[PDB]
C-alpha cells in the first residue's frame, strides 16, 4: 500500500547516523545500518502485522511507514518499560506524547496505531501546507521527520534532520521503512 501521503519508495535516505548505529552495537552507519536494525525487530514487528495493515487500510497511510516509525521509536515494544519510554513522556508502539496527546489504547493495540498514525498525518499535511512547492514524496520525508522534532524544526529538504534525535530521524525511520515493504508490510 501506498497511501495518499506519497511513496515512501521514492524517498531519498542516507539512513541512521553513528549516533543511532552506536547504541545498537552496529560499527557501521547509513542505509545498511538502518536496515539491520529493521531486520532486527522484524519479528517483533511481525506480531502487529494484521493491526498495522489495518490501520494503513484505514488511514490511506503505508503501513510500512508504520512500521519504520515503530522500528525507531520503540524497537517493536522492546525498547519500553511498560509501554513507555522518552523519559516517561512518550506511550506505545509509536510513542506518543502525553503531555500534549492524550493517549489511548492499549499500548500496543489498533486504537493507539490510529493515534499515532493520526498524528502523523497531521504532520505530514503542516509540511505539505508550508512547503507547498515540494514534492509529496518530500513532503511525506517532513512528515515523518516533524514526527519526531515538530514541523516547525523542518526548514529545508536536505537538512530536515537536523535537530531531531540523533539528527537522523527521518532518514533512519524511511530506510526502515523501506526495509519492511519488502517484508510483506
Amino acid at each position: 500500500r501506498t497511501g495518499s501521503y506519497g511513496d515512501v519508495n521514492r524517498v531519498d535516505t542516507t539512513g541512521a547516523s553513528s549516533k543511532s548505529a552506536k547504541p545498537e552495537k552496529l560499527n557501521y552507519s547509513g542505509v545498511a545500518a538502518s536496515r539491520k536494525i529493521a531486520e532486527r525487530d522484524l519479528q517483533s514487528m511481525d506480531r502487529y502485522k494484521a493491526l498495522i495493515k489495518k490501520v494503513g487500510q484505514k488511514l490511506s497511510v503505508d503501513p510500512a511507514v508504520i512500521a519504520g516509525i515503530i522500528s525507531r521509536e520503540s524497537h517493536a515494544g522492546k525498547a519500553l518499560r511498560n509501554g513507555w519510554g522518552d523519559n516517561g513522556n512518550g506511550f506505545g508502539l509509536m510513542q506518543v506524547d502525553r503531555r500534549s496527546h492524550k493517549p489511548v489504547g492499549e499500548w500496543n493495540g489498533e486504537r493507539h496505531l490510529m493515534q499515532g498514525t493520526e498524528i502523523l498525518i497531521s504532520m505530514i499535511k503542516a509540511i505539505q501546507k508550508k512547503f507547498p512547492r515540494w514534492t509529496k514524496e518530500q513532503q511525506l520525508k517532513g512528515g515523518i521527520s516533524a514526527y519526531n522534532a515538530g514541523p516547525g524544526n523542518v526548514r529545508s529538504y536536505e537538512r530536515m534532520d537536523i535537530g531531531t534525535t540523533h539528527d537522523d530521524y527521518a532518514n533512519d525511520v524511511v530506510a526502515r521503512a523501506q526495509y519492511y515493504k519488502q517484508h510483506g508490510y
